[PDB]
């Protein structure tokens, strides 16, 4: 799709067999995601949350549904006040910023 | 220009007779820049900062510059680790994000 900026651009996400939504962030490198399960192995990962450093965990290779477009992509799971889809899923969404 | 997300999105901006650079960031609603001067009225603003409220300038209806597009829009001047330009002024550059 086209997405204006006219308000904050949120999207469908299927992920997990669950169906959430997520913040388009060009802002953020990483994609992070609060309370799915993801299957399998993970990775330690650190991210500031409110107070220090939290320990969460990074999965790769994990399909993802994006408005309908499915990709295969990395996903922190851990607490955020918002889930936010980065640059990382974006790029294999084939996503640009056009004007 | 249409500009890919496998790195940060960083546009050169044109603003008060100066040149800096800034982060297209979907995530944030303002516009933030530190170290410009603007010529004439802003009204105080307060952002959370690192251990304050941070009292900060909001300029309206400033001229800017983006990748040599030329824009009306309000940005706020204060400490920011990285300039980023927000949805306000990515809707008047007409920015969109597709895939």
């Amino acid at each position: 799709p086209q997405i204006t900026l006219w308000k904050r651009p949120f999207v469908t996400v299927k992920i997990g067999g669950q169906i959430t939504e997520a913040l388009l962030d060009t802002g953020a490198d990483d994609t992070i995601i609060e309370n799915i399960s993801l299957p399998g192995r993970w990775k330690p990962k650190i991210i500031q949350g409110i107070g220090g450093f939290l320990k969460v965990r990074q999965y790769d290779q994990i399909p993802i549904e994006i408005e309908g477009h499915k990709v295969i992509g990395s996903v922190v799971v851990g607490p955020t006040p918002v889930n936010v889809i980065g640059r990382n899923v974006m790029s294999q969404l084939g996503a640009t910023l056009n004007f």
